[PDB]
């Protein structure tokens, strides 16, 4: 199952969604080294752009396949092939948007293919992400705990705003296998340290390129 | 600090919200025994009613106060007076509704008083919910993990509905202690098992009386 996961993988993705009614689609190219921890991702918004709304929201939502698990941790992300895993994930900002996110990871002929269905509420009028005055998020660490054949993942994230101020985001995300036949060895409770970076952007954010690096430690 | 939460404590609860477009605020008087695990509440709703949507939605946002915990698990809840804790919850429902809730408790004279923000949207028009389709909740269990001083709480609930068939909705919850000085005892990750039974309701479901009873138990 972790034999289909090459050194180097290509991956293709939808992103399809609303927030606060606004209606888009996105699609995205990219590659990375599974086992090193980093990947790219060349992102078009190909409908409904430009965007009355911070492209940061949806940043997170175009790949834990590619996170560096040193020896001891068993990766639940590359065992769960050829099938892939889905996650679903609630994001929660204080200023009170909320994102609902169901993604589904598959393999298809040594690509790997990501589709994922996003809706976001009550995000106010004059807030940082309607007005598109955000900074990209902090470097951060998520905690992953098993639940009965799947992990949930906990993370405080932090969005960077103007003025140098941070809109405080709680990340919650259940990862489930889509193996239902096969011993998938699970882990135990340990965190993954993430930092996402924007590396390029044109044309009011309709195009936007990522860089994720993400290391697997012992909690 | 668990000396303030005496073997039977009152509460009163306030509960202001919009759910789709439509305003409402309940009030609530009860009581229960807190090692014991049990607690009744009387609610009204005193502004907005008749509700156009299953009181159901509310019900689970009227007290982890009322848990029993074994010697072993040291309950976070009961460390918390006499300042007491505020919870965030979202509820995504897989037909679509999101609700948010925000609450706050608080001691006063030996009394537990209950603080609840409501905010439910993209309820479908012609839903269980928005149709008063619904029998009550599922009893199930919460998992409780830890934080930088707080817990998440996580339940995969099943809102019973006219037919047999249930909703179901993945309950997050984020509890924070309002104690920031001297040392709360942690726990590790644990689970409640909780049963919410409605006892009585009437005036078009304006008068309900709901009883849980919550008991702690190893992971």
């Amino acid at each position: 199952g972790e034999e289909l996961i090459k050194e180097e993988m290509p991956m293709k993705v939808v992103l399809e969604g609303t927030v606060n009614g606004h209606q888009f689609k996105c699609t995205g190219e990219g590659e990375g080294r599974p086992y090193e921890g980093v990947q790219t991702m060349r992102i078009k918004v190909i409908e409904g752009g430009p965007l009355p709304f911070a492209f940061d929201i949806l940043a997170t939502s175009f790949s834990r396949t590619f996170v560096k698990h040193p020896k001891g941790i068993p990766d639940y992300f590359k065992q769960s092939f050829p099938e892939g895993f889905t996650w679903e994930r609630v994001m929660r900002f204080e200023d009170g948007g909320v994102v609902t996110v169901t993604q589904d990871t598959s393999l298809q002929d040594g690509v790997l293919i990501y589709n994922a269905k996003v809706r976001g509420v009550n995000f106010p009028s004059n807030g940082p992400v309607m007005q598109k005055k955000t900074k990209g998020w902090e470097p951060n660490t998520e905690m992953i705990y098993p639940a009965d054949g799947g992990l949930r993942g906990y993370t405080d994230m932090a969005l960077k705003v103007d003025g140098g101020g941070h809109l405080h985001c709680s990340f919650v995300t259940e990862y489930r296998s889509k193996k239902t036949v096969g011993n998938i060895k699970m882990p135990g409770v340990y965190a993954i340290d993430h930092r996402l970076e924007r590396i390029e952007e044109s044309d009011n954010e309709t195009y936007v390129v990522q860089r994720e690096v993400a290391v697997a430690k012992y909690s």
